[PDB]
């Protein structure tokens, strides 16, 4: 379920965020909270309904 591969957006930090939409785990907390927009799932383009942060790097 959880995994910590490379954050697909930055590619520097691991992914530390499961996007509660579809269960895609792909972003990192800092990427999310830093960028303010309504963010879309980087993999599937669904709007994010909630973010379940994983406290990792
Ligand atoms: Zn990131
Ligand atoms: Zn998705």
């Amino acid at each position: 379920g959880s995994l910590k591969s490379a954050c697909v957006v930055c590619l520097s930090s691991f992914k530390s965020c499961v996007f509660l939409e579809c269960g895609h785990v792909c972003s990192c907390t800092e990427c999310y909270r830093a960028l303010p927009e309504p963010k879309k799932c980087p993999i599937c383009r669904q709007a994010i309904t909630r973010v379940i942060p994983l406290y990792n790097s």
